[PDB]
């Protein structure tokens, strides 16, 4: 099963570099956090997906969260071009 | 308007890095490979969508690929090296 995080770009970024199989972008425009609102509904209908990993703010933009067991859902904390030179210096 | 890349994680973290606006990833499992399909379908159906970037071998495991002239489809020449050495060079 797959480990999925949802969030803004920064946290994205990190998120991806880290090792989880599936990332989401997201904004806190009204259409992006309605997307994210469709794709969270969308990975909760998976049977390949385990972990979801949201950020505090896109889950209270989007709402009250589902009441499941599984797939398990965190929320990271809101505290988790710098990384321009990271990135030329390691590819 | 936009570029989307999909394929693995490597490649994805690193054009999503090198300026892509988005970046969706895949394994080769039966399953993920038909997530693929359906996500292109829906990406050519997209007006804000102007070029897809696709790995070689994802391309390849999906099969057919559309013969539309636009949006542009390019595929991309043939693991976590590249995670892992960006991860490393945070030694700050």
């Amino acid at each position: 099963m797959k480990i999925v995080v949802m969030g803004d770009s920064d946290t994205v970024v990190g998120f991806r570099l880290a090792g989880v199989h599936e990332a989401y972008e997201y904004d806190e425009s009204l259409e992006s956090v309605e997307r994210a609102r469709n794709k969270l509904r969308e990975l909760l209908e998976r049977d390949d997906v385990g972990i979801i990993l949201i950020t505090e703010r896109l889950a209270q933009r989007i709402g009250s969260l589902p009441e499941v067991k599984f797939p398990i859902i965190l929320q990271i904390p809101d505290k988790f071009d710098i990384l321009r030179d990271v990135v030329r210096r390691a590819i």
